[PDB]
C-alpha cells in the first residue's frame, strides 16, 4: 500500500494470536506494545520518548504480522497509549518514505 | 526521494532563518522544534508521547522548508531532544509510507 498521512497511519497487527491496532512510526527506532504476555525471557531496556525515559521489557525474535506482512523481531513491552511499529520492523516489511 | 528506514530519516530544514536537522516522523501528530525564537503570537500547549507530557509554545502559520520543499503550518517549540517533522507538515510535502 501507499499510505498518506492526513490521519494517523494505523494498521492491524497480529501478535500472540491476537489482533491489535498499531501506528507505523518512522520516528521510532524500536517497536513498543502495550502490556501483554509474550513467550520466553526478556531483557531490560530504557527508552526515551518526548516526555522522558521509561523502562520496558525487551523480547527478542517474536513473530508479528503487520498489515498482513510477516516479521520476526524485537518487541518492547510497556505502558504506552499507542502500540508503535518502529524502524526495526518497518525495515522487515520493506517500508519506505517517499515524496 | 525515496528514503529507506535502515537509519533515522533525518533531513535538513530551514525555519526562522536557521538550518536544522529534523526527523521525518509519521508517528507524530505535530511538528516540534528545539528552543528557538519565532515571530508572531503563540500560546501554551502540552504534548505527550512516551514518557509523559512536555509544555511547548504553539506558533501558527510558520513557513518551513523541509528537504527543499516549502510548507506552512503550526510549529511547536520546546524542550524536545530531537527536532521532529510530524504529519501536519509531512502531508504538505506529499510524503507517503509505501510497502
Ligand atoms: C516509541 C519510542 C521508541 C520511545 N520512540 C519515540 O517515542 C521517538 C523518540 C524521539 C526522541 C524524543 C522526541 C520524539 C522522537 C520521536 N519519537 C517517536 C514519535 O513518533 C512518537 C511516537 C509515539 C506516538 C504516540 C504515542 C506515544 C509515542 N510520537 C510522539 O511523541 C508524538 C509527539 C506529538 N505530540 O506529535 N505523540 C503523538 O503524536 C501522540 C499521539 C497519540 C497520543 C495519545 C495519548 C497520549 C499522547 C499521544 N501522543
Ligand atoms: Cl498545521
Ligand atoms: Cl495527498
Ligand atoms: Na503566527
Amino acid at each position: 500500500p501507499q499510505i498518506t498521512l492526513w490521519k494517523r497511519p494505523l494498521v492491524t497487527i497480529k501478535i500472540g494470536g491476537q489482533l491489535k491496532e498499531a501506528l507505523l512510526d518512522t520516528g521510532a527506532d524500536d517497536t513498543v506494545i502495550e502490556e501483554m504476555s509474550l513467550p520466553g525471557r526478556w531483557k531490560p531496556k530504557m527508552i526515551g520518548g518526548i516526555g522522558g525515559f521509561v523502562k520496558v521489557r525487551q523480547y527478542d525474535q517474536i513473530i508479528i504480522e503487520i498489515a498482513g506482512h510477516k516479521a520476526i523481531g524485537t518487541v518492547l513491552v510497556g505502558p504506552t497509549p499507542v502500540n508503535i511499529i518502529g524502524r526495526n520492523l518497518l525495515t522487515q516489511i520493506g517500508a519506505t518514505l517517499n515524496f
